[PDB]
């Protein structure tokens, strides 16, 4: 509360330590289907039914350009991608497996990193 602080965790490596993150999803072999936006013009359906679309061109321009407030929203747009994945496409087709497995790589980077 107002003069009332919990110790000052040391944030001053998010920004870099996100980055690292961000290149070892955009290097994982099963990132194709979420290295750039979804072509809003070729995928129908894609526009009325994806209300936020996000994806790692996008995250890489976010971060790059100061617009993460804090590691919490880099976490919450890489969610997002996947999320998204899971609202447009079956479980048991190539890139219903690839958001599955791009998501576990993500969520033990985070964990390994800052938890």
């Amino acid at each position: 509360s107002m003069s009332v602080k919990k110790p000052k965790r040391d944030d001053s490596k998010d920004l870099a330590l996100c980055s690292m993150i961000l290149t070892e999803m955009e290097t994982h072999e099963d990132a194709w289907p979420f290295l750039l936006p979804v072509n809003l013009k070729l995928v129908p359906g894609y526009k009325k039914v994806i209300k936020k679309p996000m994806d790692f061109s996008t995250i890489r321009e976010k971060l790059s350009s100061g617009q993460y407030p804090n590691l919490e929203t880099f976490a919450l747009d890489v969610r997002l991608v996947f999320d998204n994945c899971e609202t447009f496409n079956e479980d048991d087709s190539d890139i219903g497996r690839a958001g599955h497995n791009m998501r576990k790589y993500f969520e033990k980077k985070w964990t390994d990193t800052f938890k």
